[PDB]
């Protein structure tokens, strides 16, 4: 029973944000990262896992806009 062909599904491209990867090949243990544009939030689980099932945890989180205007308050 030599056969393999097992990996998690290649994440859809998320907006406003991109993931990454060491591993290119998704498999069982591999950890993806999202990671969104400079000012928005995450929410969800920014780290996704592999399941025994080749499932994530749970679907992939998103960006979002947080209520602030300029750099710095003022």
């Amino acid at each position: 029973g030599s056969s393999g062909s097992s990996g998690c599904s290649d994440l859809p491209e998320i907006q406003n944000g991109w993931k990454t990867t060491s591993h290119t090949e998704l498999v069982r243990g591999a950890r993806i990262t999202y990671q969104c544009d400079p000012g928005y939030d995450i929410v969800g689980s920014d780290t996704l896992t592999c399941q025994w099932d080749l499932s994530w945890s749970s679907d992939p989180p998103f960006c979002e806009k947080t209520e602030e205007s300029g750099p710095s308050s003022g």
